[PDB]
């Protein structure tokens, strides 16, 4: 919401209270997972070809208790300043999301689930820490429709090391018209001394593309992805050698409110030390989201897991079915 | 404070400043206990028989360090959604205040101390996680005046057996007229198997109920309350096996602002084991409140311990003085 | 941001976001250092002599994964609440500034580095928990331009002894005029039992005390500070038995924006044992701001460090430049 807008200031505070639950076998998929989120995005106009701006945002989870787990899940998302140049573009540093995640995000609409390639504290493939971006869209006023951005990324040295990065760079691109468009994105970084010790993954340099096309207009949306990451996808116990990634999914907006979609991920994880070839995603998903206006909603999102039992990642082959009440500002 | 009202949306941001200290023998009830909170309310109209809205709020202690003991007492209190369908009631979704509440409330109107049964992550005496709730007020427009509620409870598997709890059900009724209220209400849950292997309390099945009564006009607060817990009411090393809980108190309010208070607590827990019967609450409280006006108040609440020296439940038996001046909006 | 103003009410909602980046040879002072900060600020009429007021700060790290570290950094800086009686003066209770701050801050105006002796939760010389603070502006209307303060200080025995302190008290006092200004405070504490036993500081009595001086007018500011500490100032591992401190600062404001500033840093710790006399800050910092309108603005920090490499404190002596873009509202 907009909550303050003078002297050529504004300043939105947004969130949402989102119940929910899960109902699935596994122990870890079910129960309560009802949670909150609160932000601030502001803007500022400097000149006619300058304005600055700002954005943070965090997630409070609603299923602690109020004891020694209170603080469990609970972080902030996003953090960053920048500058906009009229036509000439934009740059911005802080925790903000990799340009990879300029592609993934095309499959990234289910009610619930979907996006599982892109993920926090991933090199490029989501949000990061220390990332400098500068985006320019609509191509200095002559080439519209054509959107271009290019990343540096800065060492993070952390305890967590399926969480940390050295130093890389990305790119990407994307053109629209007429309802269709198509994008692509690719970066690189150096892996750290942690990282190489860690059991699966050998290799000095982490690199993650992915590519994709997608309709978008009159209540129908379709899209589909590809890509490959090399050392880069994150694992129980550590990162695979290479993969292969796809997904799809198929939408309609009705007037009354209904918006029902289908979907379909699968993704094939390749040369694990000691394990060789092997699936890590694989499912098909049906939902739905009823929206009653711009402030409330409601969804119910099925996967349907189509993993086997002698998974050798050891990785979980239960469904689950999500129930969720939103309320957002 | 209503910050944003705007085409059918209205969102509500309150909190307040609470500078606090404690005079005590204790130790654990003597420092600084200066503390703020912060929440938001929001509210949109869909249509004229259904409102959506959503509910979130945080305690931040004002009493730790910048350093390891950082997020010492921080919590999420509250976080939900619903829908409100007109005279048919309402429902929401998330961690919210459990229906026995509604009872034990009534004699929680102390400055400082009161409450003491009705307390987090415990069933249904306060504020719990995973609760789906639905609510009637007015009996579907048949009867002003009369409330009820049914409740349900999902289990939450926590690594603290004190604050944990298989799945239940609880309900509730009151009515009130001419400045009169009367209320009770009832609930039962499961417990979960750890909870059966702590030194203090056995059994299946957890138990709580409470009843009531009060008069609120006049300027004059009276009101009294009565209810019993089984394998529920909360002890340093597991729970009582059962319990007899009792609170009375009494308030007027001048014109000039200064509301003095005396209210007396008495509560046992009858067959522990290795210890038999024994008071677990007896305290007899005097104090007093003075309004500036509605955004800023002070008060002094002093609590007179009357449990025993050296008592077999290894329970503090202090009084305590607390000074209070509070900043909200 | 004044976002309510209603009925005798008004509420400040204010903050910002910092991309903020570290180049040094020292590991511990490089890479991201991306931080948000979140607070509230409210004032209530009551009548034509009495004012009430409160306020509340957070801080919150942008360089943390979303992983186990998320909390790493996070705090409540300030929480207090108080009263405003006209002419003759105002108190408030709770987490706030320490009075020796009133001197310190006086050369705490680099773009990023300074203010080294004024710390959190350290007596009297940075922001501290349970502090009753009393100040009168103006001396009760009759001598204009002269502040006094004087305080008190609770009790507050931490797992952490280095951010311990006893009971105490300080005092304040400065004059402006024509530009000028002048000031001095002193505050002294009782050391608790825990302090009196670390390897370095000895005596269960602590002291703070500073002055200095300014010119602040015609686009320049200038100021001066010294002062000394017992058995307060803190170290790696526990607290210099005395200091001699120094600050000095020069700074220019240019009409279109810009604002460099030069400044020196030195103080010596006194009588560790085991270690004798030796400087513990010491370094030149060279930097500027500029300032794009009150809203954003970015600036460069060049700190310059001349403490050798053979330190008897173990204290590192590299070089540091800090780079940084602000956004607040
Ligand atoms: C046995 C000691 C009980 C604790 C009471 C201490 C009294 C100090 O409080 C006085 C401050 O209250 C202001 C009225
Ligand atoms: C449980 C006691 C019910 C109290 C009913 C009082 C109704 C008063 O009359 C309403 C006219
Ligand atoms: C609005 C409340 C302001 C209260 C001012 C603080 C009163 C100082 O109180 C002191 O602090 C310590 C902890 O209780 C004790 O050891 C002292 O006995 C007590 O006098």
């Amino acid at each position: 919401a907009e909550i303050y807008n003078k002297d050529g200031n504004k300043l939105d505070l947004y969130g949402k209270a989102v119940g929910l639950h899960y109902f699935s076998d596994n122990d870890g998929n079910d129960g309560d997972k009802t949670y909150a989120r609160l932000g601030f995005k502001g803007e500022t106009k400097i000149n006619d070809q300058l304005t600055g701006y700002g954005q943070w945002e965090y997630n409070f989870q609603g299923n602690n208790s109020e004891g020694a787990d209170a603080q469990s899940g609970n972080k902030t998302r996003l953090a960053f300043a920048g500058l906009k140049f009229g036509d000439a573009g934009s740059f911005d540093y802080g925790r903000n999301y990799g340009l990879v995640y300029d592609a993934i995000g095309i499959t990234d609409m289910l009610p619930e689930f979907g996006g599982d390639t892109g993920v926090s504290d991933n090199f490029f493939s989501g949000r990061t820490g220390g990332l400098a971006t500068y985006r320019n869209s609509g191509f200095f006023g002559l080439v519209d429709g054509l959107n271009f951005g290019v990343q540096y990324l800065g060492k993070n040295e952390r305890t967590d090391a399926l969480r940390s990065n050295g130093d890389g760079w990305a790119t990407s691109l994307s053109y629209d018209f007429d309802g269709f468009g198509i994008v692509g994105a690719y970066g690189a970084a150096d892996r750290t001394n942690a990282q190489q010790n860690l059991q699966w993954g050998k290799g000095d340099k982490a690199e993650q593309w992915a590519t994709g096309l997608k309709y978008d207009a009159n209540n129908i949306y379709l899209a589909a992805l590809y890509g490959e990451m090399r050392n880069a996808a994150r694992l129980d116990n550590g990162f695979a050698n290479k993969t292969q990634d796809f997904s799809v999914v198929a939408q309609y907006q009705f007037d009354f409110g209904l918006r029902p979609s289908i979907a379909y991920y699968k993704s094939k994880a390749k040369d694990v030390e000691g394990i060789g070839d092997e699936d890590y995603i694989n499912y098909i998903d049906i939902g739905a989201t009823y929206y009653f206006n711009k402030n409330m909603s409601t969804y119910v999102d099925y996967q349907i897991n189509q993993l086997k039992d002698d998974n050798k990642l050891g990785i979980n082959n239960d469904d689950t079915v999500a129930v969720g009440l939103v309320y957002q500002f």
